[PDB]
């Protein structure tokens, strides 16, 4: 807070390079996100940045949120979070500026 918090979307089809993260994706896919953090798009001259922040604050909140009830995520799961955030951090931009 005070941030901005976005509508609850799909969780975003991504084909992973790596192909063990991939399955795992789709394994484990309601462990990660599927809202975005954010700080008022007006506030920002460009997409990167934007999504940079919105990244960082999102996986902050999740990380926290789950840490607190004695959860944990695995490096696999960290990578793959900050690909779905970052696609998700995308839309929210592009939507919300237009
Ligand atoms: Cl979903
Ligand atoms: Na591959």
């Amino acid at each position: 807070g005070g941030y901005m918090l976005g509508s609850a979307m799909s969780r975003p089809l991504i084909h992973f390079g790596n192909d063990y993260e991939d399955r795992y994706y789709r394994e484990n896919m309601y462990r990660y996100p599927n809202q975005v953090y954010y700080r008022p798009v007006d506030q920002y001259n460009n997409q990167n940045n934007f999504v940079h922040d919105c990244v960082n604050i999102t996986v902050k909140q999740h990380t926290v949120t789950t840490t607190t009830k004695g959860e944990n995520f695995t490096e696999t799961d960290i990578k793959i979070m900050e690909r779905v955030v970052e696609q998700m951090c995308i839309t929210q931009y592009q939507q919300e500026s237009q």
